[PDB]
């Protein structure tokens, strides 16, 4: 169990273009293609990234390298964000992945602006993390996945994810 199973099960997989759980244009395992409300432009992004013609459908193959690209950007979003590496290098690998997860999910920005969250992850003061996390839109907005996310902070294990 690692960051790539634990982001499929949270984002599921789909070959055809999707709406994500804000309404925008979405492909593959989570990859959003753009915030535009134009299907057609979601089409010339996905084309873009993929590299061919592909009328809104995509392979597994294809889902599964930008799901590779995506988990990369979101490491090097923590490893330049001057909030989230000191975070980061601090943890441990599993909660590491959850931390990844949630820079996956919102990007680094919004992430970053965790900072009474990113505090306690850092003093390793797990179950005060765990409550101030849960104080967010993020938790209100996707209960489930949050609450796997905060149980992999708070307990260091795989255990939500069973
Ligand atoms: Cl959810
Ligand atoms: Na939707």
């Amino acid at each position: 169990m690692n960051i790539f199973e634990m982001l499929r099960i949270d984002e599921g997989l789909r070959l055809k273009i999707y709406k994500d759980t804000e309404g925008y244009y979405t492909i593959g395992i989570g990859h959003l293609l753009t915030k535009s409300p134009s299907l057609n432009a979601a089409k010339c992004e996905l084309d873009k990234a993929i590299g061919r013609n592909t009328n809104g459908v995509i392979t597994k193959d294809e889902a599964e390298k930008l799901f590779c690209q995506d988990v990369d950007a979101a490491v090097r979003g923590i490893l330049r964000n001057a909030k989230l590496k000191p975070v980061y290098d601090s943890l441990d690998c599993v909660r590491r992945a959850a931390l990844i997860n949630m820079v996956f999910q919102m990007g680094e920005t919004g992430v970053a602006g965790f900072c009474n969250s990113l505090r306690m992850l850092q003093q390793k003061r797990w179950d005060e993390a765990a409550v101030n996390l849960a104080k967010s839109r993020w938790y209100n907005q996707t209960p489930n996945r949050a609450k796997r996310v905060i149980t992999t902070f708070r307990t260091g294990t795989w255990d939500a994810y069973k």
